[PDB]
């Protein structure tokens, strides 16, 4: 009976809030014309005290690296590119990031992009 | 009965020689620390008048783009990084390239790296 890791990688508190962070190694991610492969991060609405996070990336990200994505997002507070809304805990919100997670190419909410909810649902 | 494209994408003559170029869209390729995803190109030995080429890349490359890889290789004549040998038509030879195929990170021959022959054999 060989074990298998399942569910969230790490659970963290930050800014008085609790984040359950899932991740998947996938290359089904956006890329620049130049050839830099991006990552998706999707933030879910707070449900039962906890905000679900899903990081889809082409590389294996350790727990420190995963925790830093939440921090960078919380401290950047990026706005939806289509409507200007920030993640408020009631919506889903997706960023596309390159440069080892530090540079956002895109940010969008699920009222402007409903499909982002199916993205994280597949992992969650 | 739905058709399916098979075998080589393009066959080209250059420098008095004939190249049969295969390709595969794959993300099982090398990458830089920064996040630039590379491509493999493997040159086979001339057998029955023809040199087999196999381009493994994370993007869909049209026939012009595939033909340019052969040209850039023929005109660069890069040397094996481990022994200094050039592709001579008798050996297999692999380059790793980024920057839309123009910049070689690595070049190696199959006496120094025997596994490169299994790389192209899977596609061929
Ligand atoms: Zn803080
Ligand atoms: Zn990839
Ligand atoms: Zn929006
Ligand atoms: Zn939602
Ligand atoms: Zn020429
Ligand atoms: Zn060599
Ligand atoms: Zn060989």
């Amino acid at each position: 009976g060989a074990m298998a890791r399942v569910g969230p990688k790490i659970e963290i508190t930050h800014g008085g809030k609790k984040y359950t962070v899932f991740s998947k190694v996938t290359h089904l991610v956006p890329r620049t014309e130049n050839g830099e492969e991006a990552e998706y991060v999707v933030f879910g609405p707070e449900k039962e005290g906890v905000i679900s996070v899903v990081v889809l990336a082409p590389k294996d990200l350790n727990e420190e690296a995963l925790a830093l994505r939440v921090k960078w997002f919380n401290d950047t507070k990026p706005r939806c590119v289509k409507c200007g809304a920030a993640y408020n805990g009631k919506n889903h919100f997706r960023v596309v990031a390159i440069r080892n997670g530090t540079y956002y190419l895109d940010a969008v909410c699920d009222k402007c992009e409903p499909r982002i909810t199916w993205l994280s649902a597949i992992v969650i």
